[PDB]
């Protein structure tokens, strides 16, 4: 149930909910904002040129080993990530790895 504030399912796939920060030392899940129903994602990159977004894709892409697009929030810190044919279910294990 902790993860499922962030999630919901469409037609299309699973629509993950995050809050990003750049420049961290890591790339990881570091938690969720329980009002903002958004998973913290801390990214190694700088938010410049596009290259927060770009880790952000790469490293959902590989946990979840699905196409992630960003549908909303190219240029905010609250972005949301399409996960390509993927079920819930599967993204709730994946995050819960
Ligand atoms: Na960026």
């Amino acid at each position: 149930l902790y993860f499922q504030g962030s999630l919901r399912e469409t037609s299309e796939g699973v629509i993950l909910s995050v809050i990003v920060a750049p420049n961290a030392r890591e790339t990881k899940i570091v938690g969720i904002d329980g009002t903002r129903g958004r998973v913290k994602v801390n990214v190694a990159a700088p938010p410049v040129k596009g290259k927060a977004n770009k880790e952000l894709m790469k490293f959902f892409k590989k946990l979840f080993g699905a196409e992630v697009v960003i549908v909303r929030g190219e240029t905010s810190r609250e972005k949301d990530l399409l996960i390509k044919g993927i079920t819930k279910k599967e993204v709730i294990e994946k995050l819960e790895l």
